[PDB]
């Protein structure tokens, strides 16, 4: 029952040199165990991906390609434009081993899970949801969310991945948007020139796989509780017509209020009454990260989340540790959302809501 935690300082240590993100993966780990969070949960160890392991979804040509340039992070290698790697997915040096590292550490939770050892397993430092099986994207290099679902499905028939990140998670969607065996579900920022520029609501994926994908377009400055509503609404829906086996969750903190993107007015509370509802099922689920840019937030959602996963309620000062610093000038766990305007008509909610009830009328 007690849920499995995947880290190990060498983990820690690579995912803290991704470009967008300096220190985050010490700073949510640190800020974990100085809440003592982590002497509730089972620590397993990451694997580090194999190359086969990798190819079960990437193309040989790209792993092989991204090896090649990561060495030295030659970044002005004329076959970059093949891959997706240049002005937003840098090659920087030792990529490589970071992106098997995250590959790995997804794959390590999604074995846990299917050996039985645990009911919810969680990689704080996956989520890369944008990666293609050829290409880099969106500062993602490798789709560890696509290895993990690849895992599951040695066991489990039915996955549902649920992307609560800010953006549309397109590389997972993607992925399986043939299939009828993965579900995705999406809530994310839609407008135009807003990356990727992917998941209407009227996308719901392909030929064996339509209607088995889930997209919700959502507009800047939704708050905690009609997000936590609209979310509701989808899942409930979703877990009647598709009957998952177990799930994927990504929950990018991108959307929590006061992110350098602003453009939701979330806060850890509303995605954590997500996640609550999500861990009622009692399936096998695997926990992810994702975006998020003010790093000490991230953090503070990502404990706050650590605490729901173990029914426990944290204490508002933030402990001191390493990083106590980056919590000022108040130095509490909470998160004051802004007040701005919410730009999601309450007509247009539920138009979409019911175009998304309508669609799964036909899964079985
Ligand atoms: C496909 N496509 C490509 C572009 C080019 N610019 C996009 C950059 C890509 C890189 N970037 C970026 N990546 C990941 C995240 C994230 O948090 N993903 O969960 C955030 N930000 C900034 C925006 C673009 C812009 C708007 C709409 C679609 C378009
Ligand atoms: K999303
Ligand atoms: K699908
Ligand atoms: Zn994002």
């Amino acid at each position: 029952l007690v849920p499995v935690y995947i880290y190990s300082p060498e983990y820690v240590s690579m995912c803290d040199s991704l470009a967008k993100i300096p220190k985050r993966a010490s700073m949510v780990h640190s800020l974990i165990e100085a809440y003592a969070l982590h002497k509730q949960m089972r620590i397993v160890k990451p694997k580090v991906a194999s190359m086969e392991e990798m190819a079960t979804f990437h193309t040989d040509a790209y792993l092989q390609h991204l090896q090649k340039v990561s060495q030295e992070g030659d970044d002005d290698h004329p076959d970059s434009i093949e891959y997706g790697l240049g002005y937003d997915c840098p090659a920087t040096e030792g990529i490589f081993d970071y992106a098997a590292a995250i590959g790995g550490a997804t794959i390590t939770a999604a074995q846990c899970l299917i050996d039985g050892m645990c009911k919810v397993a969680i990689n704080w430092s996956g989520g890369w949801h944008h990666a293609k099986k050829d290409e880099a994207s969106g500062f993602c290099y490798l789709n560890d969310a696509v290895l993990g679902i690849l895992r599951l499905r040695r066991k489990f028939e039915r996955i549902l991945y649920v992307d609560l990140d800010l953006h549309h998670g397109d590389g997972v969607e993607d992925a399986f948007s043939f299939t009828s065996k993965v579900m995705t579900v999406s809530l994310h920022k839609f407008s135009p020139g807003f990356f990727p520029g992917t998941g209407d609501v009227s996308d719901v994926g392909l030929g064996k796989g339509r209607y088995y994908s889930v997209n919700v377009p959502i507009q800047d400055g939704i708050q905690d509780e009609k997000y936590y509503q609209i979310c509701e609404s989808v899942l409930k829906e979703v877990y009647q017509a598709f009957n998952p086996k177990a799930v994927v969750l990504q929950l990018g903190a991108d959307t929590i209020s006061g992110d350098r993107l602003g453009c939701f007015n979330m806060t850890p509370v509303g995605i954590g009454k997500c996640l609550k509802y999500i861990l009622q099922w009692q399936l096998a689920t695997l926990i992810l990260g994702g975006g998020g840019y003010n790093l000490a937030n991230t953090a503070r959602c990502w404990t706050y989340l650590t605490g729901v996963i173990l029914g426990k309620t944290l204490s508002s000062e933030i402990p001191d540790h390493e990083f106590f610093t980056a919590y000022g000038p108040d130095y509490v766990l909470e998160i004051t959302p802004s007040c701005r305007p919410d730009r999601n008509e309450p007509h247009r909610i539920q138009q979409i809501l019911n175009y998304i009830k309508g669609n799964l009328k036909h899964v079985v």
